[PDB]
């Protein structure tokens, strides 16, 4: 019983698939563009996650990006027939492409883990596209004819009663088939993660410039870390006055000796730990470049020590705190790790909190938001926007904080932490070598927090197979041309 | 006719580049016919002459970064833009008239630059600003200290010589902290002609006027087109040389753009105008602005800057030229 | 999957469309039809919207004007095939029909301004059913098969569930395609249209006793009319016993000059205004039959001069008020108006609140509720039903009015106001002229509201090309057989 009048209306237009780059390598594009990035900061994605939809098309069409072939006005009622899509050749990137018109079109954890590049040409129907550099064939495009959504049956419908509903699932993510196992410029694979020294540091609360930061706490003791330039080995010689603790966190600040005193008007040993107190997780005190001392001092007995007297100190030595235990411990390490070496028996990888003061490594959130039974450059790849789209935490990027169980690293320790290199070095995110200082928006959020993994977990996906290994600094398209065949009525 | 658009643009042919395709032969040919109205009949020598026979329409574009460049950082665009706020006055290129940012009522503000270290804006002493008092000159001033070099006697030689521009690369993007008041500079005539060396004494807050605020006569916007729609954004231009507020339109209701994103709005649109409309000079009799609700930092009415000319340098000289050339001394004013 | 029993099952009966006359020629019947009319009142509509529902078809039943082939009792699945419809010629009058069967089946303001006749006709797949005086059939009726909705599958459905879905539409309308431009007596088309003066009366509060009648307020003062019976055309000699004012609305009261004091049992000017009061709307009146003065007198005035003293108005005057201004306005004016001279360039129509202290003529109701673009004859069909259907206002009739802007008159009024023959000649609506004073149920209603519109915006539209122009006094029927087929099952 087809309707009166009905117009043949095809859709046209340019989809840009994503924008990936080599800092960027493995997070979900098209959650991205809708959220503006701020500039000087590489953005997009090497893989994306597609609804296209009615409504989402019109929107499209608002964002002037496509064309109607016959606009649809005063005619409500619609029927759909199918669609052709032409996926057009990167310059200098490989991607593959698949499609999916199930019922549900919901994605899942595992469909996520699926889509890192050398698990995802091991699934069936796929369809490569290989750049102008790796091949170039005769029509510089792949052209097929896909079914409408097999629950959707060829009947008509009305306008805003289909809008949301999906009509075709693209996935797609970037790779490289010459550069399959390593790229070119790439010294090994062998590829160095910075992480937290689990051991013993311990609290989960940072950001507070009125509370302290105790890296660990055995029973009701808590214990401290102090940043000293003294040149003698030995460990009960340094002196106290010599010594800079650290008593704060989220202050990008190197701290300054006892012998400054005068250069910042301080009058007691209060104000020393007030002006005077130094960043754990500075340049200079990260990466233990200068000598740093775990203790069990509770810097209140050095409190009690300089209320009774502050210049008897001359006479104080480093073994006279009321606790023994001196210990040369570094806050990070670099472990060496390689996907070839690395398997699935056991590791595993969640999030946890990082805005609680409470100590382990362990999940307390969601006992469903772990993941297991794949190797590491497989098993991070997607898991934080995967986490992101489906349970909307508070802040994830500053909330909280990703870990890991990986027992297969040269150095090994049962949690991990990753910790990219840019905040290692002591510089912010995603700037190369230019500002070697921290920004003057992070200046207030300097500690461990997932704002600063990125690249690091970024780099552990990319040691994995498949991986399109660009050269730095360049930016690489991809073009699919859309078109939907639709028959308005009325 | 901007190339995104353009390619949904039905009857239309590519030609890709030897670069993203090569082809059996390096071009496309095809036959067209006559203009339907020109019939296959004979006519006489100019006669026909102006008639015409064939219209190209052509735009260039890259199939391959459809969506973005290659070294492009991001898409992320910063736009610099006047901080509309406060410079509202569309009156420039005059030695002698003053600038004034704003007229409330019937009571002008003017900008003041200094160097002052103290982050309190009441100490800051009256002898450290630099006012501008003029435009259209490339002069970044100088305190009342250096009165000895330029051979200055009275207050009116510091205004004359002293002038500094609001524009200028020290103060257009406050890398130099620059004071928004309601000083009236007369005041100060007043007070120096009972007497200028009593100044010593004298502070910024002993102005007949208060209000003192640190305001940058620029700001950078952060856009991006993938964020932006065309709900009611809309474009126009401006007359420059007039001593009115405002950034309304005056001129023509019929040369306003509205319901396209700002990236295909803009394209095309001052060419339009010059060819269509033959405007004074379009070039330097006035400027464009738009209405766009869609950027990060937004502001009712807009107003583009050049980098060139909020980092102090002639428009398409890269890095070489440091300062604005020669022809372009008497004309540094926001302008087309 | 067909049921294990089906039994073919018909609907035959005959439906009226309409029965319409000269005073109801552009109201939508099928809203009357279901409402008691008052005998002595005609009633009907020109044009009739139908919706055919199930249910709406066994609520006929019910009524018993039609049969069903086979009963449906024990067989809930219901099948539908497609309706057969047999357009019965009218005896003496023209009809035309179209039939819609869309998803919403909704009707619009578009829709019922597009029902006059004559833009009816220049709607495209249109059926014209002559009557038996303009032409002679073969065969009396216009049989054709209507294909089922076509969103309404073949499929099967239960009772009960397919019940108020809409399965036809039906538009209608009257017209006369041998007297299309002009009737026969019309002694031109140049039809006359009575309207409030709206330069003078502005104030929307009528029907309070309590509450005497000002006719506009201009900052605040107040304004009055006055009826006399003086003799002398001068404006200043006019005696002040002589004037007779309206001081209430509402009361269809000639009033009487202050030399009847003695008739009525007056002792005060106080009983001479609430008992000598007079209706501005009277048929002596409304005309200006009479002279009638308009002014800024405020009775209150006259009430402080004559608690002074009252038999003192020997010597008084006119223009002894403390207010000067006396116009000789009339509350009516007859404009004269021509539809092949009118078009739709700025012309609009809408209502306006009747029972509220304010003035004005503006809309502040629903400015969704406006109509523009059409000639005066085109623009007035159907609006009064169409907001009565679509709004549901307090009392449509009774609690407002309705205005209209049209430049196009001879004498032109920015805003207008119809009024119907009937109420300014003083007599009930639709009583020609046997009944010369308001009927009994009127006589506490009778203000300008919209149960005296009738007749004028009625002329207005009949002004129209197209109009069935039939005789006065006659009734005209349509009659339509419909067959619908159906199939049980269970």
């Amino acid at each position: 019983w087809q309707p009166k009048s009905i117009r043949k209306c095809r859709i046209k237009g340019m989809l840009c698939l994503f924008q990936t780059t080599e800092d960027r390598l493995s997070y979900n594009f098209d959650m991205y563009e809708e959220s503006i990035i701020p500039e000087k900061l590489p953005g997009g994605g090497g893989f994306s996650i597609k609804n296209i939809s009615l409504y989402a098309l019109y929107q499209e069409h608002i964002h002037a990006h496509n064309i109607f072939t016959h606009t649809n006005t005063d005619r409500p009622l619609a029927r759909y027939t199918g669609c052709s899509l032409k996926f057009y050749q990167s310059k200098d990137i490989d991607y593959v492409v698949t499609y999916s018109t199930s019922l549900p079109l919901r994605s899942s954890m595992g469909m996520y883990n699926s889509m890192q590049p050398s698990i995802h040409l091991m699934q069936q129907n796929k369809l490569i596209v290989p750049s102008k550099q790796t091949q170039k064939r005769r029509k510089p495009y792949i052209k097929k004819h896909i079914s409408p959504p097999t629950q959707m049956k060829s009947q008509w419908y009305f306008q805003h009663n289909i809008a949301n509903i999906p009509l075709l699932m693209i996935r797609t993510t970037a790779l490289t088939l010459d550069n399959y196992y390593i790229g070119s410029r790439q010294l090994s694979t062998n590829v160095t993660i910075h992480t937290l020294n689990t051991t013993y540091i311990q609290n989960r609360d940072w950001g507070d410039r009125n509370k302290t930061y105790y890296c660990q706490t055995l029973g009701t003791q808590r214990y401290f870390l102090y940043g000293t330039h003294s040149t003698a080995q030995n460990i009960n010689d340094i002196k106290l006055q010599e010594l800079i603790p650290l008593t704060n966190t989220q202050d990008y600040v190197q701290g300054f000796d006892w012998t400054e005193k005068d250069k910042h008007n301080i009058t007691t040993y209060k104000e020393f730990l007030t002006k005077g107190a130094g960043n754990p997780f500075h340049a200079e005190w990260i990466t233990a470049q200068n000598p740093v001392i775990h203790t069990a001092n509770s810097p209140t007995q050095i409190e009690q020590i300089y209320t009774a007297s502050t210049t008897t100190f001359q006479n104080k030595k480093l073994t006279d705190l009321p606790t023994p235990g001196y210990i040369f411990i570094t806050p990070t390490v670099s472990l060496r790790y390689n996907p070839y070496k690395d398997l699935a028996e056991r590791n595993k990888c969640y999030f946890v909190r990082s805005k609680i003061n409470a100590h382990g490594w362990d999940p307390e959130q969601h006992q469903e938001l772990i993941n297991s039974d794949l190797p590491q450059w497989l098993l991070l790849f997607g898991y934080p926007d995967y986490i992101k789209r489906t349970q909307n935490f508070a802040l994830v990027d500053t909330n909280y904080i990703l870990v890991d169980h990986c027992p297969y690293t040269n150095p090994e320790k049962t949690p991990f932490i990753p910790l990219s290199t840019s905040f290692i070095e002591g510089r912010s995110p995603y700037s190369p070598s230019d500002t070697h200082e921290p920004d003057e928006e992070d200046q207030n959020r300097w500690y461990p927090c997932y704002q600063y993994q990125q690249e690091s977990i970024n780099s552990i996906c990319l040691s994995g197979p498949g991986t399109p290994k660009i050269p730095k600094g360049i930016t690489a398209e991809a073009k699919v041309k859309y078109s939907f065949n639709f028959k308005w009525g009325g």
